[PDB]
């Protein structure tokens, strides 16, 4: 049985079982994934300290990014304070190296850790561990366990927790570290350091004002906060807290954010409303991968008002079939393929075979290098 | 009379004459522009050599960018060859510093040169000259006079001239250097070096295979090629060639690109078809700013085939009133404010009061720091 973590454990256990039996289709698929993963064996580990412009703490180990929809105001001599254009990414975001480097690290650690679980090859644990040590626990290169300066905004006077949603890029890699435990390359000292980092990160996100505020956000930020929260708690093996989070935070959030007709009105007021409805359900999808490993199905368990997450999928399904029929603001085209994994996840959790069939009809490319698609041979 | 250059010379002369007469409205506007321009006096001059990853020539003085719509192919192990997603800008473009640095230099040099022309204050010529020297003529920091590696694409086997369109961000700055001739800071030796650079760049764009190809492009690339061409030719005082380019290349190109209803079919097949319809006419607008300084009006002069550029403005005008009425693919919102200067330019050249009225109704923000709007107090 697969360790508790941020992945479809059923699909991952099935892939490993078939790989070890020498099942030909799976063996070839994993051999393709190994050719994809070679670049991560070669990759120099990234660090949040690889920036020149320091955060207000003067600590290069503090994560800092620009909130993506905030732009300099041309009518101000210094451009300050920045103003918001919902749905229009300011290219200035690429001036903060950790926005993309956290994504590159997360991909590399996720791919390598999953390949170690499937194949048992030490080379993948050794390379996974190298990325994990440098990003997380190194006393010089490792990130401080906080998101204080995530999605900062020039000129903004108030503190926000909005940037915490950036954590999902590296909290998935934190969770996969559970998969390399027991390797030779991941020592007891490595585990204790990362256990301590994860405990300090969990403390920060539960007790800092920014973490508290993000825990109560009325939209997909609150849903993603608990997805991240569950990844951290599952890394730390706190299964009682996972039950408590789902019952006391995730379910009440669903019950409030799903309307009677199954729409998500907080996402409907965005300029990318079909993307943000989908993104809210992707948060529930990642939360569910974890809750369902301990017996809780987030797709069909009702809130106290009887609302269920499947209602939100039902509402969106015809627009996954035909995005052009979407009737709310969507100022960039919607990528239909983001529905494939989502409809598969929800479909199998609900026994809804129309959803699974559509997940496969949409599908994913067999040879794609997108690391989140590794477990989904079933869609390829 | 203002020196020949890439600006509305009528508006620039009017601003200078009013400023010298102490007219209050103009004097206040220019004092705002002087506050805006302060950042450029302090800003450290940029150079194309400020890059890490070198181009295939191994020369940091070669300009190099990535063609913006080309992306790694995730179904290939190394992502190669890149594939095209029209209208979707790959954020990898920001890994090539001269993409945005050419923009920043172009803004800095344009603003300072225009302010030296209006105010006569030497401090603007001194700073303008500092930017010009470093970007263009410096024997270590100045760019080589070519665009061989502009908008290169990883894995593409053929040479393209498509990246030449990048030149417009610095060819306007080249044009404005004429405005600081006669200042104390811009010496005869300075002018001589920039004359030689511009002569070599003109040779490259006219005789290189890439320049030849871009000069033959049947869409807005061909229009921008000649607008840049006219800027280089005007800087070099080749008024006889300006006339020849207008009559033998620009007007025939414009006439071949306009369909019977005034639409631009080459731009209509783009995913950003309202933007590229406008971008094609913006090339003609900047070309006309120069030709009309020697008596050639590109908006009203018919081509050989009876087509005239006013017909294309006429087709687009209702969609400038209501961009939501646009019936062709436009996968990002169209910025209506780009119609302001365009309709003013075309309206004034055509004596079309309806166009000028809408230009002022749409308007530009009085306090904006966008350097391209400096001559347009009339719209603010
Ligand atoms: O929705 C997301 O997951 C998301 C991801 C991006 O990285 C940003 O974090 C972005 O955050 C949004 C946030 O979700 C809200 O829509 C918020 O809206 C508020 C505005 O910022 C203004 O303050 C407005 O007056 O009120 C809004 C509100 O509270 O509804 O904006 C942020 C943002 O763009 O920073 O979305
Ligand atoms: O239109 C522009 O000014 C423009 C600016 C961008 O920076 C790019 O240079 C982009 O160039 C376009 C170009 O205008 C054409 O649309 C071209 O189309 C060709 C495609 O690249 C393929 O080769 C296709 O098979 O044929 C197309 C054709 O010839 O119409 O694409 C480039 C580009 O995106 O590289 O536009």
């Amino acid at each position: 049985s697969a360790p508790l973590g941020p992945f479809n454990a059923t699909l991952l256990e099935q892939l490993k079982n078939d790989y070890q039996k020498g099942e030909k289709e799976v063996t070839r698929y994993i051999e393709l994934q190994e050719k994809v993963a070679e670049k991560y064996i070669k990759m120099t580990p990234l660090s949040v300290t690889a920036k020149k412009k320091l955060p207000p703490s003067k600590d290069p180990r503090d994560y800092m990014t620009l909130s993506p929809y905030w732009w300099p105001d041309s009518t101000k001599i210094d451009g300050l304070p920045y103003i918001r254009k919902d749905g229009e990414r300011n290219p200035e975001v690429y001036e903060y190296p950790e926005r993309e480097n956290a994504n590159r690290f997360g991909d590399a650690a996720y791919c390598l850790g999953v390949l170690y679980y499937i194949t048992g090859k030490e080379v993948y644990a050794k390379a996974c561990a190298n990325h994990l040590r440098t990003w997380f626990t190194d006393p010089k290169l490792g990130m401080n366990p906080n998101m204080t300066y995530a999605q900062a905004v020039p000129g903004m006077k108030k503190m926000r927790g909005s940037g915490f949603i950036d954590s999902r890029r590296f909290s998935r890699a934190l969770g996969v570290a559970k998969l390399i435990e027991g390797s030779k390359s991941w020592t007891p000292s490595d585990k204790k350091k990362l256990d301590d980092w994860a405990t300090a990160f969990c403390y920060w996100m539960e007790n800092s004002t920014q973490g508290q505020r993000e825990s109560h956000a009325a939209n997909n930020h609150g849903l993603w906060y608990e997805a991240i929260h569950l990844m951290v708690l599952a890394y730390l093996d706190r299964t009682d807290r996972i039950r408590e989070v789902a019952e006391q935070s995730i379910l009440p959030k669903m019950g409030a954010q799903i309307a009677d007709d199954g729409s998500l009105p907080q996402e409907l007021k965005r300029t990318l409303s079909l993307h943000y409805s989908t993104f809210a359900l992707e948060a529930l999808m990642e939360a569910n991968q974890i809750t369902s490993q301990i017996g809780i199905n987030l797709w069909s368990t009702p809130a106290s008002n009887g609302k269920v997450a499947s209602q939100a999928v039902d509402y969106l399904y015809p627009f996954y079939l035909n995005p052009e029929d979407w009737k709310f603001k969507q100022i960039k085209p919607f990528d239909q393929s983001r529905a494939a994994i989502l409809l598969y996840e929800a479909g199998t959790a609900l026994g809804n075979q129309k959803y699974v069939d559509t997940a496969k009809r949409i599908g994913l490319k067999y040879s794609t290098s997108d690391v989140e698609t590794i477990p989904y041979l079933v869609l390829k």
